[PDB]
């Protein structure tokens, strides 16, 4: 047993270790993404920013995990990170739309363990989900719907011009 | 009566009361209109903070009105703050339409307010809508009239890509 | 269903719309008391301008459940601001009583909406709610009882000099 | 006739001539209050100061007047300026109704030579009264009834310890 441990339960550790997984799993998918817009037959280097960005994002969240593990006194155990589901990924639209399927699929596992969490009687790993995670992932929800509203509006998949414009004033200029 | 009443009529006073609650019932129209653009399926930022930024204007219209009323020895009395028209707003075109809408109602009931106080001989209350409100009525509509001609220059409401092209370049980026 | 709706429930959709009216109409009290205040016959400046302060803070706790409501993916609905209890309100220390009485009113609501949202198993919703609002009530709450605890020490309502000293030096000098 | 003269009827002119010895009559009642209040005996040091402001404020509004009257073609004349109602003002509650009194007779002065200048179609006078004169006249009578509410709440004129503290707290420290 670890020395620091307390409340700390073994299925809430385990938890923690699958959504580390999960979290690099993320950031893998989104690298690609980043991978396929910087490609010169797409060639939408905002989305592709984006993309990188989110990338960097997930991995300090999965890093956030690996140092609460040990505070708690949990030990990280890891897994291969799988490869995305793709290897390409159709245009700004699809790219989205498969982005905001990631946000919900990391949303559901994070509320699952605030269900263990909760059921285990662990406060603190509660506290940790609602300030570190929930609300980070309802924002990135909220802001790929809205980009998704927007590329609708545009006329993706088939209008070129909109998805230009997209790439030109609804990201951030990298 | 007030010690400091002096040639404030009573239907000026009532008149006054009334006004602000339009006042009010403008500022939580135009509410509902900002929390209608922030929607994830509508999505149009900088239209939404356009109608936020309108209905805290109208709260101070209101609150003009509150400390006028007691500057001449009336009494403000309140009443209900209806809800708007309408619960969704369908899209640009038509919130600027209401909008247009809107504020000439507003500009008719302080020019109403105009005459009022020139039959009772009232040049304070002359000047304080000349001075205070009837001016930028006049600015407001002529806003909104340009952005109506612009939104169907952009072929609203059909046209997506103009739509979003409005809500770039038209309204002030927030 | 919105794009973006991930574990909101329906009776919390139209508690959070429910919530939203009712900081409105704390809101429209307060702008009742401020105005109250600032009567010539009245003229307590500083006690004035405590009571729109408080006004505007409501009106901000307002527009906070809009965003929170269009950010879960559910959809604001607005209903008519009731007028406040009163037309006039006696003095500082029947106003306090008033706003006392008020706080705790929303401070009931806000429980009873993290009862309904604990039951629907909502974390985010319960962590908006301890973040952003139930620390503020118990702030406000015990601000109140000291005014009320001043204020009766002051010899309310009788002592005119008590009731002075109060606007002097317990609330803000505006 | 005055090679500038244009639209201003010999009564206008004449009324002006009035009311610039009308606000040298205030400016002067006000003086007295000043040196009243300055007295030994008296000894309301914030007080004094006040009515010496108010008195110079006064001067200022008959030189307006004089020099509205050249720039019209007009020609000042001067009559008397009559020594003051009382040789002793009594205490501050006293001289505060006397204030709210004379800015009252002032004020309907004002809105009687409105009412000339709207006969005689002098549109250039009633912008001149409206934007100089009508709202300074309101903002003094509400800041006058204000302080008599409060001094009246202060146990006025029998309460020593009350009248102290408005000559501390109520009027600007000199
Ligand atoms: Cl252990
Ligand atoms: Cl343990
Ligand atoms: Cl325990
Ligand atoms: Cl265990
Ligand atoms: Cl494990
Ligand atoms: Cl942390
Ligand atoms: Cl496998
Ligand atoms: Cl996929
Ligand atoms: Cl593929
Ligand atoms: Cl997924
Ligand atoms: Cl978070
Ligand atoms: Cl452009
Ligand atoms: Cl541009
Ligand atoms: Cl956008
Ligand atoms: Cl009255
Ligand atoms: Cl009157
Ligand atoms: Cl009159
Ligand atoms: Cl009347
Ligand atoms: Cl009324
Ligand atoms: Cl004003
Ligand atoms: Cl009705
Ligand atoms: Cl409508
Ligand atoms: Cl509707
Ligand atoms: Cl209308
Ligand atoms: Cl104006
Ligand atoms: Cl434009
Ligand atoms: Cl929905
Ligand atoms: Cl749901
Ligand atoms: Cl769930
Ligand atoms: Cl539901
Ligand atoms: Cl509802
Ligand atoms: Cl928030
Ligand atoms: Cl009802
Ligand atoms: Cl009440
Ligand atoms: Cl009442
Ligand atoms: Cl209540
Ligand atoms: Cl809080
Ligand atoms: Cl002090
Ligand atoms: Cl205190
Ligand atoms: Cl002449
Ligand atoms: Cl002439
Ligand atoms: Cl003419
Ligand atoms: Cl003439
Ligand atoms: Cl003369
Ligand atoms: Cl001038
Ligand atoms: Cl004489
Ligand atoms: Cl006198
Ligand atoms: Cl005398
Ligand atoms: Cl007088
Ligand atoms: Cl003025
Ligand atoms: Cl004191
Ligand atoms: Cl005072
Ligand atoms: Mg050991
Ligand atoms: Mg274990
Ligand atoms: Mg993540
Ligand atoms: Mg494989
Ligand atoms: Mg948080
Ligand atoms: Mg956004
Ligand atoms: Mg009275
Ligand atoms: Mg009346
Ligand atoms: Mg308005
Ligand atoms: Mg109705
Ligand atoms: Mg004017
Ligand atoms: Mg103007
Ligand atoms: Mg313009
Ligand atoms: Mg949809
Ligand atoms: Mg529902
Ligand atoms: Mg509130
Ligand atoms: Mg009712
Ligand atoms: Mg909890
Ligand atoms: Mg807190
Ligand atoms: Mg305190
Ligand atoms: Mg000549
Ligand atoms: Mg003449
Ligand atoms: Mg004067
Ligand atoms: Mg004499
Ligand atoms: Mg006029
Ligand atoms: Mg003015
Ligand atoms: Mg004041």
């Amino acid at each position: 047993v670890s020395q620091v441990r307390q409340n700390y339960h073994s299925d809430c550790e385990a938890a923690v270790n699958r959504m580390l997984n999960l979290e690099l799993y993320a950031s893998y998918t989104y690298s690609s993404m980043y991978a396929f817009f910087d490609r010169d037959d797409v060639a939408l280097h905002n989305v592709a920013e984006f993309f990188k960005e989110h990338s960097h994002a997930e991995r300090e969240h999965a890093e956030k995990f690996m140092k609460y593990q040990n505070k708690r006194g949990g030990r990280v155990v890891l897994q291969d990170i799988k490869k995305p589901e793709r290897d390409e990924w159709g245009n700004t639209l699809e790219a989205m739309q498969a982005a905001l399927q990631l946000e919900k699929t990391v949303n559901q596992a994070l509320l699952d363990l605030h269900k263990l969490a909760t059921d285990k009687v662990d406060p603190h790993l509660c506290d940790f989900l609602e300030s570190e995670y929930l609300e980070a992932q309802v924002k990135a929800i909220k802001r790929i719907g809205d980009f998704i509203t927007n590329l609708k509006r545009l006329g993706l998949p088939e209008n070129g011009m909109g998805e230009y414009l997209f790439d030109k004033h609804s990201v951030k200029e990298s």
